[PDB]
């Protein structure tokens, strides 16, 4: 029923910066798309974004206590944070890793995720629709 | 309108072998699920499987000439074939890489794909539903 | 006399999550054990935990100005943070690195610490008693 | 006209800690030197320091929206943060990376910067004067 | 009740050689300290040292048959011996790895132990007191 | 007072070849800019360029005997010559490494310098002004 | 009772090519030796060779469905094929890897097999008799 | 007199796909050019292409039995196939490796060939004329 | 006629320790099996075991002087000893390397043997029968 | 029309030293062969050899100013010189890299060229005829 | 005055085994040559050989207590033993490492010595005369 | 009879620069010592030094034509020059590599020599006497 969508560093800059790359969709519009699609699937999306690792960890902690699934786009921390991986290893519901860009078509350092090994699955390079597709997997898996 | 779903080596063994891991769904049932979901989205799925790299390459060639999108689960060749990557680099429509299992939770050799860098996107670890989610991306991107 | 015990990310989740692994002891109980053992050794333990690197750094800074020893379980940041290492390189009193789990029996990425090279010593895999043993070293080294 | 000087973790500890290494100049004195030199060049220096990655990212974001150049000494995050690099890749004005110490004469881990590839240029090992020299480049490049 | 303390190559040279580094304590004094502390904890320490891998292996074998815990400072063999690791993998009681020096502050080759992955825990860099702290863990874990 | 500016292989080709990359400034103009700026700082710049490692080494030798500072752009030899590093390790006055291009934004082989570890500091990617900024550091450090 | 001997690429060239190296025995003679020895052990050897990975995979599939043991000399695919490893991971009876030459005395690339980790055991460098010895293990293990 | 020109995977797609890169020459035209140039040199070119490794191996086998020289563009298998290398190691006449594109100016994985170590020589990056130049070497070496 | 079977460190612990892994067969029983099978083949097995590298080397030396073949299970020294390899490089009769467990299905460090490159062949993972199969190769190769 | 053939270190020793390896052809004879073949193609070959990197660089510079193609056998500098690569990156006409020996059949260090990535193409292992074949490519590409 | 010559594993096999490689000189003859040359230089050579690491360590210990110089050919342990290096790091007189063969012309694993970094110097590949030359250095350095 | 002593880059700076490290002996004194010792052995030493690789190569060439032995201290080029190695591979008389300092006790890059694999032997860390000891080997080997 409840699904947590968690965006990490720099995802608040979505729809600025690099139109050709991630889409001209902003993070507020992204919140709007997700919530609407979530309601259509009979779910509630709680969508949160932060540039603070501590904040992201608090949100993962709450999802762990609540046994709620998480869709997570950790931004740069995907490639660097063991702390975030440790927090997510607690999750009992599904963890779906989502990246807007195709991380495997960029620099080599982006082709390693500390999250993928513990995630249920990963969607990359499908733009903002990756979030919607993660919602749909979660809807068919209850 | 037309979408090619191409499975490589060992995907004909789906629904035997390892129930706990990939699902008790067989490849014939997979064909059935895909085709049904494809029709519901207003698409036609052509679903083909082969253990022969030459056969897979011929199918990619035909999709290249026809300018048709491809959903591709190359099996083991994902990690080993430069030939298949070269064939796919020709595709003008989208290429979505799909793996039933979470390749990042297995052996290290499975965490490198020669296909990901040239694919539009990648779905891993979401079971058979990854194919359906790839269909839906293709349906929203025409 | 005064000893600072500093826990980093995810150590507030101790005694939840993974009973078999780290103990069913919570972080509040850990605070209680440490403080009691500290008093028995004639020391005062100031025990602090945070998921925020900035907070951990502020605490290391204060210990540096006060010339106070530090027992540090940095959590995931053990393996990733150069910033925390730089802060700790200032410490003039002893720095004892402590990990509840045996980091050398887990993933390869956990077998490298940016802190060990500058620490006085390291205790891993001895459970919550590692903190108590660090206290005792500090008590015999004044 | 406006130039942002951004210092990351541990740069507030400048002028304590290690006299022989970075100078006995404090961060307040550094602010003072920069601002004075900036006025002499006809510029305004906004000089900010934080141990918080989130704070540094917010400041980079603001410089990106304002199209303002940045002189950045990210401290330890130089070597570890993909998030900070992603934020800086947005900057349209020049980014000058500055390190007080010669990072190439220290540990091997310090000889890789996630920032250098996207910076306009890099000054290392020239002490506090590196900041002043970055100001002068910015003054001659308008 | 019975605890085996096993020192490997060069530990008989303790208290010669390098006063500044390992202590001016000799191995006979070390035996004396351990035994005294062991009695105070209600344990019996059997402390043995050898430069011969075969001898160390025989001692590990005997501890394995007797189901006795082992505190082991294998000296150089820590970094090189698979044979010793195989012998120790048999131990059913706890194995505590102890190094007098901080092996992580020395050459890179010393930062890998074939023993750590199979040990219960590891104490490094706490001088001769590491042995005493290992005794205390063993005393609190019966 | 006297400062030696030493350019290595291919720096005589400056202002030909690649206008977009290094500037349309020629090496003669570079000599002119440096000398003029040097006089303005109260210094004398001796600016020499050679494609011959032996010649560069002779010049470093002379600066070593004269106890004169050196600004050095070794060209390709930056990345390849141990001989040049050995010659420069003799210098008692400051050695400032300068690269016109941002070597960290190019091929991986250019991100390692045999000179940086022994240089006082390094300026890269600031164009021809890097030489002028090196002069200014040398002027403020007498 | 039934045992499948499967040779991969280039094993049909046995007894040509390189007399000194693999033996002057041809593949037909090898079939003959195996079958004769198999009958003497009370087994039936089905011996098949192909240069086609697809063919080898079909044969492994059939052995998997039949729960029959396999002796496998995959030729070059030993070192390169993940597909073949995936097919063999299904086998419920024993898989014995056999190489005529000593692969560890040749090029480095030949010292890694994708098959060894999932095989029951491996025989290399014992010439054609390795096949016979694999038969004998299979005969003593029913 | 007789020379075998063997093209591997994807070489039948020549003259489609990527005009700027490999030429707008098709594989049929390539056959035509080769055969014509071969006759002019007094040779007969047998030119064959296949996407099937098994087919390529059969052709190498036949050239080995016939003691005929081979010009080989293995396509992607250049970088991946040990089987093909083993087949070619049998050749007693010259083996000339040919690549239309400059493989050293592309991805790193293309700069290693399993064939080059056993080939007589290698021609890369000279377009379709590389085949003609290989023919001419073979004509001057009888 | 005479064959030397040499077991290294920890092989005297066979049939204790790990029933599921190596067999509940003891080393005395192993001696008994080998000797009996050896007599049945018309050979004499001299079977020796030691935890001492010096002892193993003396035994290899004697086999070298006597021109006698050796079956060798060096235990942990397989992966670590250059000395043992040097001793074995002298052997003029066959050297067969034998491991009871499948070393390629364990830790990565066990997949490299200093002995395999100089051995005639290697048998791994076939349990105690590997020794018997080595005897049989030696019986068919006189 | 004009083509520059440039040989680097040790190519003046051709036809001495190692008859079996590079040919008993001397460098003077090589000059003679090239010039004759060049005239037959309607070209003029300027053939120069030097053991001095500075000399080679001067010659590349002149070809760059003259917009003349270069055939280059840099000798050992192939594998070591960034300076020479930088000089050659200026060339606007074709650069053909030529090696008499098959560099891929020798030591590993010879299988990397700093020149190949910027060359038009590469000919190796075809003996002295590689130079002639490079001439012919240049003749067909005007 | 007194000099210790210490040979490790397999050096007692000198003058057997491999005439072409190390010389037909035996270890007894080597003792004889050394002692004679030592007397001629006014020194006493104590020459000892053992296949036992423990024995070698005891001998190094005695030289350490006696402040006597050591010439050491550790055999295979050169490349593998940290224990022996630790023992030798105690030596206050000179340590000269000697290898009869040129270790840099053999396998890659032989080109790393744990002893060279702590030795005064190293002589390799000069046959048995390396020992004599080490004696002469020791004679000129008192 | 005639022996060539060849010093490479920076060896003319001997006896300046770093008294503690290489000796206060100058290169002229070194020439004097060598020549005197050479005469005492009945040899003639031709001692030459250059900072120019081309010059060193010319000298190696002359020794190759004259079949004269070479003692070579290539300086920095030891670690970097393939050209010099190629020149030296021609030498038919002995090549002895000599380094004044212990290259294995310095930076890692100095522990690899392109010359050692082709030299007869190597002397390092024995100061200027290494040259004299090389002379003596050459005197005993005619
Ligand atoms: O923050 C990141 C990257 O560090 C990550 O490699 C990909 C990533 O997770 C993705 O494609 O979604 C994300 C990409 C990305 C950014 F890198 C970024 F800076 C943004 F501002 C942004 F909106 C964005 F989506
Ligand atoms: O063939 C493979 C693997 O080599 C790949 O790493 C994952 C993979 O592409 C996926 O999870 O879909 C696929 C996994 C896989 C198998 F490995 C396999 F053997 C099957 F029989 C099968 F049905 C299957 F799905
Ligand atoms: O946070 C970590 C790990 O990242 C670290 O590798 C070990 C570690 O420092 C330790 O064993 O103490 C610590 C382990 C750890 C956790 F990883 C974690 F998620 C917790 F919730 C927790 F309570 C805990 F103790
Ligand atoms: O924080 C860092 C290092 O992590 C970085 O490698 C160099 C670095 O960016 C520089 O030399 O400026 C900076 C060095 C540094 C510190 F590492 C540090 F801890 C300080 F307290 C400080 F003031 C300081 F300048
Ligand atoms: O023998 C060793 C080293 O090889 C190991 O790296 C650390 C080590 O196990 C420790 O710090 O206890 C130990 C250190 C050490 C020594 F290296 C040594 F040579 C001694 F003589 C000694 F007394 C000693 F304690
Ligand atoms: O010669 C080099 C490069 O090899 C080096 O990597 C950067 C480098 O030192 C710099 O950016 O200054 C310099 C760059 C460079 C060149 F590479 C070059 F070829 C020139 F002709 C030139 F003028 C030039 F400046
Ligand atoms: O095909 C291979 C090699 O690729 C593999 O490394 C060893 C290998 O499996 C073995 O020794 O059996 C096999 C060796 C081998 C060959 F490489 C080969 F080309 C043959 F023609 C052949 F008959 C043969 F036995
Ligand atoms: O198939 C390949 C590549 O995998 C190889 O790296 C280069 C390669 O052998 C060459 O440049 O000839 C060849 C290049 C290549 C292709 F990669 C390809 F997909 C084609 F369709 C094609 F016609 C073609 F020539
Ligand atoms: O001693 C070893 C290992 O170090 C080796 O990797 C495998 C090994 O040679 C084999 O499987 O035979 C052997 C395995 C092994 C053991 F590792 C061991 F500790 C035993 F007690 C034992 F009986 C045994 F057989
Ligand atoms: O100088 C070199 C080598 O360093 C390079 O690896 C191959 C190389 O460029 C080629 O095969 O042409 C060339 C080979 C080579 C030599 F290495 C050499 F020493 C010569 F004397 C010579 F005549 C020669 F041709
Ligand atoms: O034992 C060794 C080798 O492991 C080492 O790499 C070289 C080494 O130290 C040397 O050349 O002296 C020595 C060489 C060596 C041997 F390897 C060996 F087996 C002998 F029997 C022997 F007499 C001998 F001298
Ligand atoms: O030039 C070098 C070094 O590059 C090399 O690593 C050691 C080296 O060959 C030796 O110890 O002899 C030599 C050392 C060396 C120097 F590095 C140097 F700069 C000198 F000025 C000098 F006199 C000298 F001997």
């Amino acid at each position: 029923l409840i699904v947590n969508v968690i965006n990490g560093p720099n995802l608040g800059r979505l729809g600025r910066r690099e139109p050709a790359v991630y889409g001209g969709t902003t993070h507020d519009e992204l919140v709007a798309l997700i919530e609407r699609e979530a309601a259509e699937l009979g779910l509630k999306a709680v969508v949160r974004q932060s540039d603070s690792e501590a904040q992201l960890l608090d949100w993962i902690h709450q999802a762990a206590d609540a046994a709620e699934p998480v869709i997570l786009n950790a931004g740069g921390l995907t490639h660097t944070s063991v702390a975030l991986r440790d927090a997510c290893a607690e999750l009992s519901a599904p963890l779906i890793e989502v990246h807007i860009s195709n991380v495997h078509a960029r620099e080599e350092f982006r082709r390693h995720s500390y999250l993928s090994p513990i995630a249920t699955g990963v969607i990359v390079g499908l733009g903002i629709q990756g979030y919607l597709l993660a919602l749909r997997y979660l809807a068919e898996h209850v």
